């Protein structure tokens, strides 16, 4: 009862704790390294900066005043009380974060600006990328510019489940529902801000990873999905990848030696394919793609999959009715044969969650974070960089056959993991479901 009122307290403030560390990896990390270097126009400096740091300070006061409550929380008895309650700081921020939303809506524009910067300019596409090499980057850069919206979303989701476990009667009651009203009008003058960015950052992205392509990023397309099939070919079934846009089918090139897995062969337009289910090819899970000129099949790994990749296309086909030229999740994809959706990030993103629990050769205690359907470990709330990671495609959670501890399977490999509580048990192994 008044225990899981506390608990999403705690959750409020890990969270929050990893949220301003992710922003430390811009405001106090990358920053550097661009003063180091020089490679950044201060027009770009500005622009990145006026719009990060301001929120930066908010969060940090922020996450004090929260960490502050939480310790008054588990206090003598003619006051506690008001210690035990947070609607109050909550009320007062969010009303308060509202008047931030301007420099919200530019982050669009920096992500936006950092990518043409990094094109046109060959010395900070340098910097920039020994920078996303450091232990600090543990996510793509791009990743972090999204996280300040994303958690503006995150604080409508967390107080929206704290008005769940409350009823009048409590002294936090009243400001929740006022805080909740706050946050949600914050998020929904930005929702198309939201949307609008959490696609250009993936356009932004692949154009990056993929090799060959070039204009991959355009005010239309949006990603459907992106994942790894096999192409039938004159010697055989092959694993190939494959990148479903709203208006194309881009699909990787033949696998040499010592050359890259994500080379682009060609793309496929929308205009006017048609799909096909597979003859004693359903064993194989096969299908096949009649495009405008060109002709494939091929095979997925399960059945599932097979079903998601066709209506998948089938529906973008009917959707659509300057030129594209020729250990991350995509990586993840092409090891284990799977795909993610455009409906699987806004999956992994709602259900983004950091803490603190054992691992057991030994039960050995880490901090751990879930963002991007991986678990990052750290030995202390407070490193500045992942001692390991975990990605989870493909993970499934169960229970062993302590106390409180759920594991995750995949083929061989077996791992343990213990959280203090109980609330807090059901929580953990409930996201993990919810990216997968």
């Amino acid at each position: 009862m008044e225990d899981e009122a506390y608990f999403i307290a705690k959750e409020i403030l890990a969270t929050e704790r990893t949220y301003l560390k992710d922003l430390e990896v811009i405001t106090v990390w990358f920053r550097s390294v661009l003063i180091k270097e020089e490679a950044m126009p201060a027009a770009l400096m500005a622009l990145l900066f006026s719009n990060i740091d301001p929120v930066y300070e908010f969060h940090r006061g922020f996450l004090h005043e929260v960490e502050q409550r939480l310790a008054l929380w588990e206090s003598s008895a003619h006051l506690k009380g008001d210690h035990q309650r947070i609607g109050d700081i909550l009320l007062r921020n969010m009303r308060q974060l509202k008047e931030f939303t301007s420099y919200f809506q530019r982050h669009d524009e920096v992500l936006t600006e950092l990518e043409k910067a990094t094109k046109h300019c060959k010395k900070l596409e340098a910097v920039y990328k020994e920078f996303e090499l450091q232990k600090v980057c543990y996510l793509p850069l791009n990743t972090f510019l999204l996280k300040p919206v994303q958690r503006l979303v995150h604080y409508r989701l967390l107080l929206s489940r704290l008005c769940a476990h409350y009823s009048p009667g409590h002294r936090d009651y009243a400001d929740c529902h006022e805080a909740l009203k706050a946050i949600t009008e914050v998020t929904t003058e930005l929702q198309q801000s939201l949307t609008r960015l959490e696609n250009l950052q993936k356009l932004t992205e692949l154009q990056r990873d993929l090799v060959g392509v070039e204009n991959l990023i355009a005010p239309g397309r949006e990603f459907i999905r992106e994942g790894c099939l096999h192409k039938l070919t004159k010697k055989g079934l092959q694993q190939r990848m494959f990148f479903l846009f709203s208006d194309m089918l881009l699909y990787t090139s033949k696998s040499v030696t010592g050359a890259s897995h994500f080379r682009i062969r060609g793309f496929l337009p929308l205009r006017g394919m048609l799909v096909e289910e597979s003859n004693e090819w359903s064993v194989l899970h096969c299908f096949t793609i009649y495009a405008a000129q060109k002709t494939i099949v091929v095979a997925a790994s399960t059945r599932l999959e097979k079903e998601k990749w066709m209506q998948d296309l089938n529906a973008a086909i009917q959707a659509a009715k300057p030129p594209v030229l020729l250990n991350t999740t995509m990586h993840v994809c092409w090891y284990r044969n799977t795909s993610v959706s455009r409906a699987d990030h806004s999956a992994a993103v709602e259900n983004q969650l950091s803490g603190y629990l054992l691992r057991k050769n030994g039960w050995q205690k880490l901090w751990v974070v879930f963002t991007n359907f991986c678990l990052f470990f750290y030995k202390t709330h407070q490193d500045d960089y992942p001692l390991a990671s975990l990605p989870l495609l493909g993970y499934s959670v169960s229970l062993p056959r302590k106390d409180y501890v759920f594991k995750l399977q995949f083929k061989s490999h077996v791992y343990f993991f213990r959280a203090e509580s109980k609330y807090t048990f059901e929580r953990w192994m409930d996201v993990i479901k919810r990216a997968s």
